[PDB]
């Protein structure tokens, strides 16, 4: 998978 | 939302 | 195209 930068607070790396 | 980095060259941050 | 940081393990930028 990939690292998306998404709001989750703050914008963080998110594994998608 | 998530930040995507795409070229138009120049890279741009795309807000989605 | 858009650049994604994806596992390929090492995480590599892919330009989709």
């Amino acid at each position: 998978a990939c690292v998306f930068f998404c709001e989750d607070a703050a914008i963080i790396g998110l594994a998608v």
